[PDB]
């Protein structure tokens, strides 16, 4: 931190808000500011850097960046008010429920006339680390360490080639951009002012299974994004493979390193983005819903049935689940796979031009 | 700073500098790096954020930013013989001198016909504030207070006001920036990588008297950047405002609050970047000269005569390459000799007649 700063009144390093439409913004006070801006993570994550995303821009929604897991407890009273509004109603007394179980998916293969892609997106923090706004290069390195060498354990049909985005050349470069497996230079303002664009390409990487289908990122916003996608509507099949390389990575992580995932009781898994605690799973099918898109209540259908719905590229929709904390990942997934398949159902009735206020919410 | 760094070994903290063109890359030794590692500066000030600019870019030529004064002392070992191979041979040993004497400008005013403007900036920094990579809000607005409010005691032809970045709107400040008065807004990865673009815009801002040929920018690279321009080649009245503004900005500052520019007398002023230590000054023209830009001897004649040049119609920016070791009466007046020069070869291929006499030897 920056020693100087504390001889000042609190009053004159407090952000002017002005235009600001965060929910940083929004629950940051003066006093509040007043009492943790000389207060420290044992880390030494201060408060500045935590809210640098947001003071850098106004319009970001959160602005609110953790650099270690202690950032969300020594900065309880912004977390969590901020916690709430975005999740919903999730309070500090509230605590998350993890279930990870693949057999307790629903088997229903959604029609494959309807649904595209199938997908299934997370992020896992190591634990005891500093978190990538924070953390520094031997502990990156490490990172990247443990991670690859218990990818490149994975066998059978998770067996894969790792990538160091070092040093890379234009050929892999171009292969895995064709693939859309490669992330680069982090430009993107999130990540500058964020303190997320550090020594880059230094510790970063990215993995997948030689069957592509399943993809590892490595620190970029959290150590680990894990994805797993396919074309079609077997969701369950995308998240067992999605279960099984978690659970095999972590197991290798355990015993070779002796650590494990970030992860408490309240929040669930701990990511950097408060946006992504809990689970922090996106699960997500790209439907063709035509009729649905002219249909008003489409996005109060998907509210509804805590989803929420995403154009993409014609009548090509990317359905998720809304939650993300208070929810589990069985849940949310299962969520998914229900609400896709009233989807398809509404869909068909449009196409004959029958009415679907039978099936609407009241 | 990270507290769990000091855990692990330096070498796995240690940068890969494969592929780097710095002076960075050439001088922090693993070695070197392990003893400086987890030294901080007095207002906490790291290593790592000093390197920062030049881990993050391997095109970058220096690689460094100071976070306060005492980042040149406390990491000597790595500034000291950057400073040196960059400023030309200047050790640790060598001292700087200051010369702010108007009166020994040469007068020669340079052809208007070539010469579109004439231009003389410096960077001055408060002692006892963090420099822009490491500086806080409170820290900022203070300097942005006792700076605007010791420009705004300047009377007559340097009087003017102040402009908030926050307050004015995106078509005055596109305005300024194209008008060659206001600075450019820090999104290159210079200042990126370095810390400097922290809670832009707060607390930087542009002041200029109402006729605009003194300015001054408040806290971008370094706290201020006095700045003196007009039309023209009359370089010596550029540099007699520059002299007079500087004085005065200075001693309000002292007589309000007491404080002073940081100086010493090794480096001279102390200005963020190294590349401008000694005196901060870039004396410059935007000068028309498309036959010597077609000429291949263009750059080795500039270096000759000690100038830089950096293009966009064959219009050029022309200013001193020496900073440090050197005072700004020597700068000035290398830029106004070799300007001149410029001129005298450019009127001749106009002719189409020989300049290899005048090339220098
Ligand atoms: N002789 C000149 N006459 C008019 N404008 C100039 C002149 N020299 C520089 N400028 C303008 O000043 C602005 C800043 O120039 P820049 O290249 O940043 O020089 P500087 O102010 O010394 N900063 P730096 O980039 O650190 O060297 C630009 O918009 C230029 O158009
Ligand atoms: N103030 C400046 N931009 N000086 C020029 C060199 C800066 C550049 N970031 C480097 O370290 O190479």
């Amino acid at each position: 931190a920056n020693l100087n700063q504390k001889k000042y009144p609190a009053k004159d390093d407090f952000p002017n808000f002005e235009g600001h439409k965060s929910l940083l913004s929004k629950y940051l006070t003066a006093d509040m500011y007043a009492k943790l801006r000389d207060v420290a993570t044992p880390s030494g994550y201060t408060l500045d850097r935590a809210i640098q995303n947001g003071v850098d821009n106004p319009d970001f929604h959160l602005g609110l960046l953790a650099g270690d897991e202690e950032t969300y407890t020594v900065f309880a009273d912004l977390f969590d008010p901020v916690i709430e509004e975005y999740h919903n109603g999730f309070k500090k007394t509230d605590n998350h429920k993890t279930d990870l179980d693949a057999s307790k998916i629903l088997d229903d293969v959604l029609d494959p006339a309807y649904v595209i892609s199938s997908r299934v997106r997370t992020g896992r923090n190591i634990r005891g680390m500093a978190l990538s706004p924070h953390v520094c290069r031997s502990e990156r390195r490490a990172i990247e360490k443990m991670v690859s060498e218990a990818l490149n354990s994975l066998a059978a049909d998770l067996k894969g080639k790792y990538y160091s985005l070092m040093k890379m050349d234009e050929k892999t470069q171009q292969q895995l951009i064709d693939d859309h497996f490669l992330f680069d230079r982090p430009v993107s303002r999130h990540f500058t002012s964020g303190g997320m664009a550090r020594d880059f390409p230094d510790g970063r990487g990215i993995w997948h299974n030689d069957k592509k289908n399943f993809l590892v990122w490595i620190n970029e916003e959290d150590h680990t994004r894990i994805i797993s996608m396919q074309m079609g509507g077997n969701m369950k099949e995308v998240f067992e493979r999605f279960t099984r390389g978690l659970t095999e990575v972590e197991k290798h992580i355990k015993d070779k390193t002796g650590k494990e995932f970030m992860k408490n009781d309240h929040l669930g898994f701990v990511l950097t983005c408060p946006s992504n605690l809990g689970t922090g799973v996106r699960c997500s099918v790209h439907a063709k819903l035509p009729h649905m898109a002219k249909d008003k209540r489409f996005e109060e259908i998907c509210t509804k049935m805590r989803l929420q719905k995403r154009g993409t590229s014609g009548g090509v929709y990317d359905i998720s689940n809304l939650d993300r904390l208070g929810s589990s990942e069985v849940e949310q997934v299962n969520c998914v796979i229900k609400g896709v398949k009233v989807l398809i159902e509404m869909e068909k009735k449009l196409e004959k031009g029958e009415s679907i206020d039978d099936l609407v919410p009241k």
